[PDB]
């Protein structure tokens, strides 16, 4: 039984995930919250200029503080997607998949005032993470990736994998490698292992060192 | 002016594309989503089949994909295939693709797409199989959204880790903004921020500075 709350100024961005959940809600619950619910002024401000100057805006600690105060508990794992985070990996997804309550705080502009995470970390577990070495406009797409990578590891919803093939055996001048049709399953395994090695050398030499 | 076509068996998952929405609104980019099932011809609209050589799961049929890409792609197209087995998609990739006229993103499901699809396409156009990170998703759709966002924000007309940022009020819940940021001394602030960044990079991403883990 996992609950996921997402907080974002673009709640519509997350509709897809909710629409991808199968009739297993009848194990999981994913709720999306508009951050502007916790604003204080009639202009519904979520952003303000950075101390020390610089470009862009920083998300207000008073707004985020109120939102997390309402949504989080002592048992919550607070996930903050950010290009400045620790790497989110399959290992991370596996770890988080057994959590009872994930809260994902999606930032925009240049990030959330650091005191939000720092305050939260005094009473719950907080994880600032990056899904890869690129910059997005906001954390919403990273939240989608995280939610998908974690939930597909919840029961009931080294080397690279080599090429796969299905019917027909010949297509546009290209035959499926005959070994796959050979019925020699020891040999097929060895062939696949070698394909995996070559692909990894070529595309991800970092994985071999 | 860039054109992006996404091909998927779940076109509704690509709705969040409508900042990428502000780019489409302006008219600097056009994003179109295509249901792969549109190129099927049997009544069950089958797009997948069991793998040759054995193994778990299903593989997407080359025939349906070939017909789709035939209609959508030209020789000038950059065909992008998100896959956990791909070359890494990085900020450098995003910059490179930001000057493309036409991206076509093929979203796979199950255990992926028959390798011959990319092989065939590569005889007519440039093909890039890419991974957005070292985790497994159920399909290429979420990766397409990441790639679209990373690229579109770089389009003309649209290292180290960034350190912590702060805004008003200067004291909150008994936690103060670092005094140097309030001091108005640009050199001291630049120095403090450079330091915080290097400090955060060594702790969180030591690989960026050439260290283990
Ligand atoms: N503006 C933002 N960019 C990223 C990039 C990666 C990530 F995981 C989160 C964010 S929030
Ligand atoms: N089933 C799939 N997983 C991933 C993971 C990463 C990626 F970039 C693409 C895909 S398609």
């Amino acid at each position: 039984s996992m609950k996921i709350d997402v907080v974002t100024i673009f709640p519509e961005y997350l509709q897809p995930v909710r629409q991808s959940l199968p009739g297993k809600a009848i194990l999981v619950d994913v709720a999306v919250h508009d951050l502007r619910r916790w604003t204080h002024d009639v202009h519904k401000s979520v952003d303000d200029s950075p101390y020390g100057g610089g470009p862009g805006m920083v998300m207000k600690p008073t707004v985020w503080g109120d939102a997390l105060d309402e949504i989080c508990t002592s048992e919550t794992l607070l996930v903050v997607p950010t290009p400045a985070g620790y790497p989110f990996t399959q290992e991370t997804a596996w770890q988080w998949s057994t959590e009872d309550h994930l809260v994902i705080a999606c930032g925009r502009y240049e990030g959330i005032d650091q005191r939000v995470a720092d305050d939260a970390a005094t009473r719950m577990r907080v994880r600032e993470v990056s899904i890869g070495d690129y910059v997005l406009n906001g954390g919403e797409a990273a939240a989608l990736v995280i939610i998908e990578a974690v939930l597909r590891l919840v029961p009931g919803v080294s080397l690279l994998e080599g090429p796969s093939y299905t019917r027909p055996p010949s297509w546009r001048g290209m035959d499926v490698p005959p070994v796959l049709l050979s019925g020699d399953h020891a040999k097929i395994a060895a062939w696949r292992a070698e394909q995996s090695r070559q692909r990894t050398i070529e595309r991800r030499p970092d994985l071999l060192g």
